[PDB]
């Protein structure tokens, strides 16, 4: 028997096992998500510990089998993410060091409160309090105290704790064959063998770089306009040919522009389309909003939702028999059960959220037909893009009038359009900038070449020279303003975001090519072709199975990244920004 024969006896079995496991592992955290209860708190990590030792356990029987005897591409990725044991080469006792890290990091980000100067007790933690102010606050002073505070009580704690998580985690890098922390996280990217359809992690950067170069232009007369009415919001401040303050841009961190829409809202008058109203009267459930996302996929030519999915997803809040986490959750327990956990209310987001996550869910029942260790997104973020397609066509009021839910002789006038196209911008185009830089800072870090006492200050040099955000008060190294990000204090990767917004629209317009719409790509509703639908289905099965260029290939038409969509979807608002940029400036001073 060939080494790979033995191999392919190996994973036929821990998919065999794990199967089960995985799956009795997700009914255990569906009883805790849903029926909060202490008990069901001890059975789910009993059960998820179950996991992580058969997974443990077996990725080091899987390293007994070599990489480099196997032939199918497809045992070999199998094997490969397997084999990639992790924290496990580092030795328990570093192990343990690692990760009383990451839990007391979590546990001081999660135990974050900051208190008010002239308040010994308007000490708020940041979730409850802080969030509001720094997104629905007109005042320069107490938004300030928000950022200065938590990156001053919060990152300063982090700063020894993450200075040392970046030298084990690079020897755990190390440990397994890797340069850096950094090459880790890329290689969730690389994948190996068929025709060209390689893509080696260091590619990564080239591609990010290069696509972020197309985006910087739209992101310039993005961060004219959005400076030039907040100007006008804090002229005391904001200086015409200089970077924006942080504590101004929406949020704590400044990753979506979103919050400033009401500050930065094109003409301003013509109302928003909130079909919210509309589905209050028509007495739309939530039933009927899933009902209508399930008459769409079929209209594409995707299946139903199994009886499981009716029978067994959360679709609104348990009344009050049960105490439940809200935040939307898609699900694959394994074994065919596929549910969806929300608190659905009767909103358009609801609604739109709704179609999201059944996209992830109709993707799940598409790759089941893979094994295991193969059923997946072929990389990080093919599933959130899907996701946000179907809200895209589910926005465009061409299927608002076919649901019913807005009268047919509305129009759109160009002002409403211009006010949607700008707020999706804030929301997308300002988190790329940012997603980019908190990325490379991160992997150049892990890399060495942001040495510790340079640690802080490169990184708002880059936030000036790329996000054109600017320090409200000057920080030194005893700051560590980048761990006060979760994603960042919780050891999780960042760059998903920008690939899934670049996938997203690449998906979109292939998609909508082939129901050959004519127009404006923001006005594209997928619905009823059944090629589209077709397509989409010719890559979902596929799985992380075949490359993640071939997936793109089946799809879009490339086997690598491409933003002309993007900026195809955005263009009328790139124009529109454009003249009305034009007696003004259009860039921001790097040093300022
Ligand atoms: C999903 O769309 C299909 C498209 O034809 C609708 O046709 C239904 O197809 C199913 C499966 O081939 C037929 O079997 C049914 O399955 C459900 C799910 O377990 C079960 O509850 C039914 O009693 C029946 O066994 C079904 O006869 C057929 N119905 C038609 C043609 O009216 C289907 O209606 C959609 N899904 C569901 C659950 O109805
Ligand atoms: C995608 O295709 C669907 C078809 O499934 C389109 O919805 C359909 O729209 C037509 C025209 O309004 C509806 O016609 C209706 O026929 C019934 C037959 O009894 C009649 O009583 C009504 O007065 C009306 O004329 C049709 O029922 C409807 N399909 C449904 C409700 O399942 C939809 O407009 C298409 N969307 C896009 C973006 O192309
Ligand atoms: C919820 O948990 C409690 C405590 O373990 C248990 O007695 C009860 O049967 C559970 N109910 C549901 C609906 O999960």
């Amino acid at each position: 028997p060939s080494t790979e024969d033995l191999v392919n006896t190996f994973l036929e079995k821990f998919n065999y096992e794990a199967e089960e496991l995985s799956y009795q592992s997700s009914l255990a955290s569906w009883d805790y998500n849903t029926n909060i209860s202490d008990e069901n708190v001890q059975k789910m990590n009993n059960a998820g510990a179950k996991w992580s030792a058969f997974y443990e356990e077996q990725s080091k029987l899987a390293k007994t089998y070599p990489l480099e005897e196997i032939q199918d591409s497809t045992v070999k990725r199998q094997l490969r993410a397997l084999q990639h044991s992790g924290s496990s080469v580092l030795s328990a006792d570093k192990n343990q060091r690692l990760n009383t890290i990451l839990n007391s990091m979590s546990t001081i980000y999660s135990t974050g409160k900051a208190c008010n100067p002239s308040n010994p007790q308007e000490c708020l933690l940041l979730e409850p309090g802080l969030d509001d102010i720094m997104e629905n606050s007109k005042d320069y002073n107490e938004r300030l105290w928000a950022w200065e505070g938590w990156r001053s009580e919060v990152g300063k704690q982090l700063r020894p704790l993450y200075e040392e998580y970046v030298a084990l985690k690079n020897e755990m890098a190390r440990a397994n064959n890797y340069e850096d922390y950094g090459d880790y996280w890329r290689g969730d990217y690389e994948e190996e063998w068929e025709n060209g359809y390689n893509y080696s992690r260091n590619q990564l950067i080239d591609d990010v770089e290069h696509t972020f170069t197309q985006i910087m232009p739209l992101y310039q007369h993005l961060h004219a306009y959005v400076r030039t009415k907040l100007m006008d919001t804090y002229p005391s401040y904001i200086s015409p040919t200089g970077c924006l303050p942080a504590h101004l841009l929406g949020d704590m961190w400044g990753r979506f522009w979103t919050n400033l829409y009401p500050l930065t809202v094109p003409f301003g008058q013509k109302p928003n389309i909130d079909v919210t109203n509309a589905m209050v009267n028509q007495s739309w459930d939530a039933r009927r909003i899933f009902k209508e996302a399930e008459k769409f996929f079929v209209s594409v030519g995707l299946p139903n939702m199994t009886q499981g999915f009716w029978e067994n997803s959360m679709l609104t809040e348990p009344s009050d028999s049960r105490k439940v986490v809200c935040h939307p959750t898609a699900w694959d327990l394994g074994k065919g059960d596929f549910r969806i956990k929300m608190c659905t209310k009767v909103t358009m987001d609801d609604f739109l959220t709704a179609h999201h996550e059944m996209g992830h869910i109709q993707y799940d029942m598409a790759y089941a037909a893979q094994p295991f260790l193969l059923r997946n997104g072929a990389n990080e973020g093919f599933h959130e893009a899907v996701g946000e397609i179907m809200s895209l066509s589910a926005a465009t009021p061409n299927h608002l009038k076919n649901i019913g839910l807005l009268p047919p002789s509305f129009f759109e006038d160009s002002e409403t359009e211009i006010n949607f196209l700008l707020k999706q911008a804030l929301t997308i185009v300002g988190t790329l900038p940012f997603t980019y830089m908190l990325e490379k800072w991160r992997w150049m870090v892990f890399k060495g070449e942001i040495p510790k006492d340079q640690w802080m200050k490169t990184w708002w040099e880059m936030k000036r020279n790329i996000v054109g955000v600017v320090e409200p008060v000057p920080h030194d190294e005893t700051y560590c303003d980048p761990a006060s990000l979760f994603h960042v204090a919780n050891d999780y990767s960042f760059i998903r975001y920008y690939t899934r917004t670049i996938y997203q629209f690449q998906f979109q317009e292939a998609l909508c090519q082939i129901a050959k719409h004519e127009g404006p790509l923001h006005k594209c509703d997928i619905s009823n072709s059944s090629e589209a639908g077709q397509k989409l289905l010719e890559m979902l099965k596929l799985g992380k199975s075949k490359p993640w260029t071939y997936a793109l290939e089946i799809v879009v038409g490339a086997k690598n990244m491409d933003v002309r969509p993007l900026l195809n979807y955005f263009e009328p608002l790139f124009t529109w920004l454009k003249e009305q940029n034009r007696n003004s400036f259009v860039g921001w001073n790097t040093d300022w």
